[PDB]
């Protein structure tokens, strides 16, 4: 039937709202705000309000867990839409707390949860349907029980809502909504999409491999630092097939004396498959099956080497998936990751500045987060916090709001009523304290990110941005033309230009335009590998890129080692280096990998191994010049955009003065102006406090006059001419001007 | 198959292993595959338990018992040979090792063609393109890829047919045209985490891709191909032909291409050890890795080793001072030590390429080692025409490009520089073609199907001679140092 679509992940946390592709709406005979009735796979029906997001395809309709398992429809299945509303808003509608969600809760939970969720929204309700409302640090779901016999009803002023109490819990047909799903993972939407695409076919349709000859993914190996959310992701995926997955987590297996483990492990495989498709999560495979190279007892060696043989047995059929988990892949015995034994590794990795924001929003979603929580600010403030840490933080703050409210309410247990738990407005002061307490001791390792900088933050460089758009973006949006001519485009760039001029910013902005996984390897990170004589770590770095593709590597200060030598003498690399040589060795390898882009930035382009400028390696050198007057205007505007500035600052003059400022120097002028602005503003707020014992709400033209006096050109003209000299060495003309193939 | 044997508690394995030998021979000739012998019989040097030592050392005694008769074969398997206890590879105990090795650019194409053979591979699958695209994919990965593509064609068709199992009919499975877009996605997903190690290959380059060098190709045909197709004449005179060459010549002039083409003409297993690969061994103070490299050649024969930038270490020293090798080096010295050993191996040919022939251990030019120095000169005008034609052969070029003039300009371009001119012409061609396809898209909101004489006019303006005349004369000076004449001109044994 054409009145059907496929359910997909929600765009918003609110329930009762369903997104439809705007082109699909009219053909579906639905309009901008109509009531979208829904008929699920089972003999189960519900209703929602229409919405639209242009990212939705005509195939997809977005429904979150509150609506999906209300139709008993797993994610990715067919939902039928049957619009036919009545005009009779519900009368005497009713609901109960017949659920385990209200364990220990006291007070009039009806007043705090149900009444605002109903009257503030005036949303459509249908009897028999479970609905989740979050607040008071609890997610409480109730099963409607009366709506009048109408197929749908909308709560309104004449809807005299009702409530009653009973002890009966949810039915077997109802999903345990207190446990995770797809919407409970925020930091790794890319890897989550990879995993769900990778295992939607075996698990949703295990027969769909049973019959055809393709061999399904028999083993997935999630990995990433502990607390990254690996077990969360596996549990979220398995909550579509949670018949027997849960009992089969295997971190305890390795620790039962001798064969008691080997027996247990067997049973773990034996019982997981016994009913429905099932996921067998080998939690902390790093411990059960470590590299045999570093074992000192045959009993543990036999444990690991009969993990493999129980793995191989599952190659016969598709309904079972062995989703392992580990801190890093090279800590496990390579006897795994064979064809059929954990064939597909997946790096969950630490969340980025926007992944942590999504994690914080996911965890806070049941807390009354107040009206001053700058989530975006803490998300950048909490760099390095791996996954579960943002979960601890979101509790450390919440508790900081309880322990500072539990003095007012002197109760000895939370038989304190839910209404005052709803009053726990967890202000940003509490989160400020919690961050000060929180420690990112899970890990802080080379971080792969989708940087949030964009062209509007790269003032000037009008030519270079075009020259990089036609270099990173043309070969990935018209590869037909690159095959038609056999070009083999350049998988490399070297930004040579004065330091502090916008090379790293350009690389981040490029990675952002393509929405690619930027991986910055700063100067100290390379120089440390050279110092420790541990150039082998480079093999790890590039490997991360090989896993993070589509990536944009970036070796900031790629000439760091050559500068830290002088480039003239040394037993070692002469002109070359340990780590630069390893970088060449790995660039040659990754020249195959079409997805990853490699960028380097050299503020000393003459002093650097010329072997890196060879074709295939960072071949396309791009000059990043000192900004000219107009580009200096652009840079000043870019840096002042994020700060309040009086409406009479003459920036076109502030650019004229800066005869040759690098971009960093103009940023430093902006920062000196800000510092002098807080000086002049603090020294008038404290003056006001003394008076009582917004002076200036913005920086002004006055403050720049003392901000500029601390200014430089961070590159002498003897360096500007050094880069011009390197350009003319690498501009490569030799009097072919006016050359023409004669007619 | 015996991968499970090592993991059954104590004697339960030792009994099982015996039964494995006992029952394999019971009917007809039978192969006994000791899967992952790396694990069952590791080097006893790195064991910490007597029971595992006894497992490995009663693998040997069950091996020996099979020397009595021929019908049973014990085909072991291992990641690498030196990880197994040398108690194996004795006479009669795994006497014959065989390196399957990673597939080459045409091996991977054959693997892909084998695995795709049941998939409706559509009409736009550039198998040859993915075969080069998928470098480093070891065997079964191309099998996973060939599934990742196929599934990418199912999961994008299973929306149309909303069935819950493949009781979907075979007819619409035949309609799963796995387009090259699906394989493009699958390659982006696929990871060659099996291994990426020094790759032995039969290169697909040939003479037609080596523009010019008409003299050098003959001089190498009579040097690598005469001693292997007329060895009667080399024994008849007792010549002991040269198992070595050093290509000294300006960098980026066609030395590695010549070596690959030579290996291809003989259909030999080329093994390139690039400059960074030697320089890495010298940095890590792990010259012992060279013993591995040459060993690969000893297993991959008929081979053509190739030490690109054989003077890499000397350049990375300056060749004047150092505690270390003075004029010599760690890794160059190890290379000499192994060249002396491999001078026995008749099948393998050893080639080196030096763009800095003066700064390199002269001990490597000794007879038996890379003795026959061959000069790889900068292309002359006709050879530049040849190089330009060779590089533009694979790309569409308008039928009015005046290549015999584009050669005249490039008074001293190396081969790499002319290839860079070709690549700049291509880059400006996509620029001018993309900027008219997007223009067409804006119009509706094949401009030029080929590069043209127009684009080379902006492609050439970014050109070099990558060697100054002070380097051309440096190589001429090294040649006259190694041309070795001293006025025996007109010398004649008088009648
Ligand atoms: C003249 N002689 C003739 C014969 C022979 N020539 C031939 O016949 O070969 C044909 C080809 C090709 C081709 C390509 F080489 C790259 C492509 O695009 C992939 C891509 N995907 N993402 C990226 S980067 C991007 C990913 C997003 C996040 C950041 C980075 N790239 C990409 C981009 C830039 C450079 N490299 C790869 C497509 C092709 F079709 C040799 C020369
Ligand atoms: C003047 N005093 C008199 C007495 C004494 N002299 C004497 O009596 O010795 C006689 C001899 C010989 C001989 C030989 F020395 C090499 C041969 O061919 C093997 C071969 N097979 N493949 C190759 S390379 C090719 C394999 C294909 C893939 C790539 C590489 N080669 C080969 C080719 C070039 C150089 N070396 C070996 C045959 C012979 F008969 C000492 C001097
Ligand atoms: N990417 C993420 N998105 C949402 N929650 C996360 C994420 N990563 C970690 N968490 C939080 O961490 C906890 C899961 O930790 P767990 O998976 O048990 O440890 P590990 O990740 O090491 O297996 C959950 O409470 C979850 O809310
Ligand atoms: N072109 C530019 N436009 C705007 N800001 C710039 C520009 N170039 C540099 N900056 C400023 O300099 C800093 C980044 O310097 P960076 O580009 O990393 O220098 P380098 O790459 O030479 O180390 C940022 O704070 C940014 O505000
Ligand atoms: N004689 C030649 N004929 C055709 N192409 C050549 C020639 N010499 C070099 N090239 C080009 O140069 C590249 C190979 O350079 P290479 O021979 O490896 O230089 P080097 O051996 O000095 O490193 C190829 O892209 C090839 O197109």
């Amino acid at each position: 039937r054409p009145n059907r679509l496929i359910v997909d992940e929600a765009i918003n946390e609110d329930n009762s709202v369903v997104s439809l592709s705007q082109p699909k709406m009219d053909e579906l005979q639905l309009f901008r705000g109509d009531t979208v009735l829904l008929k699920g796979k089972k003999r189960r029906e519900a209703v929602c309000i229409v919405l639209s997001d242009d990212t939705c395809s005509d195939e997809k309709i977005r429904m979150n867990r509150v609506v999906r398992n209300n139709l008993r429809v797993r994610l990715g299945d067919v939902i039928s839409i049957q619009p036919c509303p009545d005009v009779k808003y519900g009368k005497r509608i009713h609901v109960l707390p017949i659920d385990d969600t209200v364990e220990g809760i006291t007070g009039n939970l009806f007043e705090v949860y149900l009444k605002p969720y109903f009257l503030e929204a005036y949303r459509p309700i249908r009897k028999g349907d479970i609905f989740l409302v979050r607040g008071g640090m609890r997610a409480v779901e109730f099963k409607v029980v009366e709506t009048d016999p109408s197929p749908y009803c909308i709560v309104a002023p004449d809807t005299v809502i009702h409530c009653e109490g009973e002890p009966i819990k949810r039915e077997d047909e109802e999903e345990s909504l207190n446990e995770v799903g797809y919407d409970d993972i925020g930091g790794c939407r890319k890897q989550l999409a990879q995993i769900k695409e990778m295992v939607e076919l075996p698990l949703r349709h295990p027969a769909l491999f049973k019959a055809i000859g393709v061999k399904p993914p028999r083993g997935i190996l999630l990995y990433g630092p502990p607390g990254t959310g690996k077990t969360l992701i596996a549990r979220a995926v398995a909550n579509e097939t949670g018949a027997f997955f849960f009992l089969i987590n295997g971190p305890e297996i390795m620790s039962k004396l001798a064969g008691e483990s080997e027996s247990n492990l067997r049973k773990a495989f034996e019982e997981a498959e016994k009913n429905a498709p099932a996921i067998i999560f080998i939690d902390e495979l790093d411990a059960i099956a470590p590299k045999r190279e570093k074992t000192h007892g045959e009993v543990e060696r036999r444990i690991v080497s009969q993990l493999l043989t129980l793995m191989d047995g599952l190659k016969q059929r598709a309904h079972v998936i062995v989703m392992a988990a580990t801190n890093r892949p090279n800590s496990i015995d390579p006897a795994l990751r064979r064809f059929g034994r954990f064939d597909r590794e997946v790096d969950i990795g630490i969340p980025d500045a926007t992944g942590r924001l999504e994690i914080l929003q996911i965890h806070t979603k049941n807390m009354k987060l107040a009206d001053d929580v700058d989530l975006e600010q803490v998300a950048n403030e909490t760099h390095g916090h791996v996954g579960a840490d943002l979960a601890a933080l979101c509790s450390e703050a919440a508790l900081q709001a309880i322990r500072k409210k539990m003095d007012l309410i002197d109760l000895e247990d939370e038989t304190i009523d839910a209404e005052v738990m709803n009053s726990l407005a967890v202000t940003m002061d509490d989160f400020r304290w919690a961050l000060s307490q929180s420690n990112p001791s899970a890990l802080r390792e080379t971080v792969v990110e989708v940087p949030q900088v964009t062209w509007e933050d790269i003032g000037g460089l009008e030519d270079v941005k075009r020259e990089l758009q036609e270099l990173v973006q043309y070969p990935v949006e018209h590869p037909d033309k690159f095959l038609k001519f056999g070009m083999t485009p350049s998988k490399g760039v070297l930004f040579y230009g004065p330091p502090g001029c916008g090379k790293t910013l350009l690389a981040k902005a490029i990675a952002n335009e393509c929405q690619a996984n930027f991986i910055s390897i700063k100067g100290p990170e390379l120089l440390t590998m050279w110092f420790g004589e541990s150039e082998a770590n480079v093999r790890e770095i590039f490997d991360k890129a090989r896993q993070a593709a589509p990536c944009v590597l970036f070796f900031d200060e790629l000439d760091s080692i050559a500068k830290a030598r002088g480039g003239n003498i040394g037993d070692g690399g002469g002109a070359a280096d340990r780590v630069i040589n390893q970088i060449l060795t790995e660039m040659d390898g990754m020249s195959t990998k079409k997805n990853v882009f490699i960028i380097g930035a050299t503020n000393r382009p003459d002093i650097i191994d010329p072997a890196i400028l060879r074709p295939g390696r960072l071949d396309q050198l791009i000059y990043i010049p000192l900004p000219d007057e107009k580009s200096r205007v652009a840079i000043l505007k870019a840096n002042l955009r994020k700060s309040p500035v009086a409406k009479d600052v003459d920036l076109e003059f502030l650019a004229k003065m800066t005869n040759g400022f690098s971009g960093a120097d103009l940023t430093e002028i902006c920062q000196r102006a800000c510092k002098l602005a807080i000086r002049e503003s603090i020294e008038s707020e404290i003056r006001r406090e003394r008076e009582r014992q917004d002076p200036v709400p913005e920086i002004r033209r006055d403050h720049f006059e003392e901000a500029m006096r601390f200014a430089r050109r961070s590159v002498s003209d003897n360096d500007i001419r050094k880069y011009e000299m390197f350009a003319q060495t690498l501009q490569q003309s030799r009097g072919f001007g006016s050359f023409r193939f004669p007619s």
